[PDB]
């Protein structure tokens, strides 16, 4: 795909917003447009920079970040600016947190899977993201449109498939595991394996033994099936991302109002930690209503 060579004199850096998977993201202006620039900081992030630049350029999809171009002095990428911030920040970040609905949660997960499905259909070899998690998912258009960023692989223990941290023969089915966890996360508004915590290896061990995050009380069985399939030990028993996009598209019939921008605040307090099952943040009342009207 097309790319622009950037003169750094054409960039006016406004403020530093935070760090990506590598480097530093800064809000900027270029060609009088609102951009986000990602500067390398460690010089050891050179491999990551080359990988992201290599992938983002050939990738072209509504649910993957627009790469506008690159500047080589100093070494930085010029991408689109995400107004809403990361999905992680929307779920768990700074108070006051925005209120969101089951429709949003389902819509976000559909959009995410849409991007990943595109990546998995790349020619001649599939493109695996290898790092799917809410900090690498961005929200634009008032939090109604999701974009995948941070392709530096193409603190992640909670979203990683068991075969990945085992160094084993992993395929694109590891992305499917990640998506499974993300689905659980947006439904519950809980950090996966927050209960476990510790350092990384404590989660890795838990997941490796077959620990998955707790089941959700009152969750629809078709969503529950999809979720628990996505996080099977055997990679072959997980669905394809092509199948996930189709299933999720069809469930959106029972999730209307997904295009309503995040605007209402939320004062969020959490139920007891481990009961076996957890309460969803979102309400499935309307789902069940619209379902029984059809079925
Ligand atoms: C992850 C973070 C930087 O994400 C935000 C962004 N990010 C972007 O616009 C962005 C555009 S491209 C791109 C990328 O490739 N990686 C990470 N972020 C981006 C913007 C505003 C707030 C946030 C946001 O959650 N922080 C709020 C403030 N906190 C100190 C840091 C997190």
């Amino acid at each position: 795909g097309p790319l622009h060579m950037i003169d750094y004199k054409e960039i006016e850096v406004e403020e530093v917003v935070g760090r990506g998977a590598f480097g530093v993201v800064c809000k900027a202006k270029w060609r009088a447009k609102d951009v986000a620039i990602k500067q390398i900081e460690s010089e050891s992030e050179r491999k990551a920079f080359i990988v992201e630049l290599r992938q983002l350029s050939r990738v072209n999809h509504p649910n993957i970040v627009k790469l506008y171009g690159a500047c080589l002095n100093p070494v930085c990428l010029v991408m689109e600016y995400a107004e809403g911030g990361s999905l992680y920040n929307v779920l768990h970040g700074a108070e006051p947190l925005p209120y969101y609905t089951a429709a949003h949660a389902m819509s976000w997960c559909l959009q995410c899977s849409q991007g990943v499905a595109y990546l998995h259909s790349m020619q001649p070899k599939a493109l695996i993201h290898r790092d799917l998690k809410p900090p690498n998912l961005l929200l634009v258009a008032g939090g109604t449109v999701l974009k995948i960023c941070d392709f530096g692989t193409a603190g992640s223990a909670a979203w990683m498939a068991p075969e990945v941290f085992e160094g084993s023969n992993y395929s694109e089915k590891c992305d499917v595991f990640s998506w499974g966890i993300i689905l659980w996360e947006v439904i519950t508004r809980r950090k996966p394996f927050d209960e476990i915590g510790g350092p990384a290896f404590r989660i890795m061990w838990a997941v490796h033994n077959g620990t998955r995050p707790p089941l959700i009380k009152n969750l629809p069985k078709p969503i529950e099936s999809l979720m628990t399939r996505c996080w099977s030990k055997d990679p072959s028993q997980r669905p394809s991302m092509e199948e996930i996009v189709k299933i999720m598209t069809h469930l959106m019939r029972y999730f209307p109002g997904a295009d309503e921008p995040l605007q209402y605040p939320c004062q969020h307090s959490l139920p007891p930690g481990e009961d076996g099952r957890v309460e969803p943040y979102v309400d499935f009342a309307e789902f069940y209503r619209l379902w029984s009207v059809d079925h």
